[PDB]
């Protein structure tokens, strides 16, 4: 049986289901800890920037997890993604523990651009700035791509990098209540939430396995830029971006939400 995780039907993806839209013929790039072959996604792509290790498997988990939270498939069995016939590229640029470095991602940023990605999810922080990071984030934005990336989990009231950088867009957590989890990081740049406790989704060996973190939120809003791409195929990536805030639900302060609770039903209306 499949179950829909309750992130999934919060942020009201079912309603664009049927309305057809799946985030079709979108390209996705996962930057993360890879993505493993699972029965419920399909990979299309991708590449590694760890050293030494030329697979796209994920050797942690938390890519896999992330990957079904945009785009697990919609049939009988395991999860359902925002946004389940995206594309997904598994874009390596994390290690088996968890650890990036700016180059590594940089450098998936980079292959975003030039490999035609329509999005680029990074449920990963830096806590200290980078130019080169601000940089390819810049680079990926110009060639089209809409970067969407986390804000962090240290509860701090400034944003994780690159989220902090204007031409990310930034992703904060919320529980069941509608309330930004405890853990979630806000401030300047906050852009929009979504949920981010309790996640479940899928995970290395034909597994399913529950997380908390801004990387949970990150892929709904991810997901749900896939939606809007899908009915909207000439539309910019900043185009996208706007017009999630414009129909996400408000939840008080922007300092707190950004523009509040994405809302996938209310952005393919
Ligand atoms: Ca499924
Ligand atoms: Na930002």
């Amino acid at each position: 049986a499949q179950s829909v995780p309750w992130g999934i039907s919060r942020v009201q993806a079912p309603a664009a289901h049927n309305r057809g839209l799946t985030g079709s013929g979108v390209k996705v790039a996962v930057l993360d800890t890879g993505i493993s072959t699972h029965p419920d996604l399909n990979i299309r792509g991708g590449a590694s920037f760890v050293p030494g290790e030329p697979s796209t498997q994920d050797g942690n988990g938390h890519g896999t997890h992330v990957a079904g939270t945009i785009a697990a498939l919609n049939n009988s069995i395991g999860v359902l993604g925002v946004a389940p016939s995206a594309e997904l590229y598994a874009v390596k640029v994390l290690g088996a523990s968890g650890s990036g470095s700016v180059s590594s991602i940089a450098q998936g940023l980079e292959w975003a651009g030039n490999n035609g990605m329509h999005v680029a999810n990074l449920s990963l922080g830096s806590p200290s700035p980078s130019a080169t990071l601000e940089q390819a984030v810049n680079s990926a934005t110009s060639r089209g791509v809409l970067v969407v990336a986390a804000s962090g989990n240290s509860g701090a009231g400034s944003i994780s990098y690159p989220a902090r950088y204007a031409n990310a867009m930034a992703v904060g957590a919320t529980d069941q209540n509608n309330n930004r989890a405890s853990f979630s990081q806000y401030g300047a740049g906050l852009d929009i939430v979504a949920p981010g406790v309790n996640v479940q989704s899928t995970y290395p060996g034909s597994t399913y396995a529950s997380l908390n973190g801004t990387s949970m939120a990150t892929p709904h809003v991810a997901g749900a830029a896939a939606l809007v791409k899908q009915k909207n195929p000439s539309w910019s990536n900043v185009q996208i971006r706007n017009h999630l805030k414009n129909t996400a639900t408000s939840l008080g302060s922007t300092n707190l939400y950004g523009s509040g609770l994405v809302n996938a039903e209310a952005a393919t209306r």
